[PDB]
């Protein structure tokens, strides 16, 4: 399994337990269902890891759609991109960095 990239919400949870008063991403609601709103800063890290500026948050987001597809999560503009896990086929698809 490769390794010189960053994950996606796998890493950006990772943040979210670090999240300090949250500054990025954390979950937002007092009831449940994760939230996320600086998408940007997370494609930052990207650039970081990637090392490439020809994009930051544009293949970011497209995952995240193929994440709701893969239940591994779900998104809501209910309240912003507040995101949930979807429950179906997490069986192996929730594992922290190596």
């Amino acid at each position: 399994p490769g390794s010189g990239q960053i994950q996606l919400w796998q890493f950006l949870l990772e943040l979210l337990s670090d999240s300090a008063n949250a500054s990025c991403i954390t979950w937002e609601g007092t009831n449940g269902e994760f939230k996320m709103t600086d998408p940007d800063e997370v494609a930052r890290r990207w650039g970081e890891r990637k090392s490439k500026p020809n994009m930051n948050y544009d293949k970011l987001s497209r995952a995240l759609r193929y994440y709701y597809d893969k239940n591994i999560m779900t998104k809501v503009h209910g309240k912003r991109y507040a995101y949930k896990f979807d429950f179906h086929g997490i069986a192996q698809a929730l594992q922290p960095h190596p």
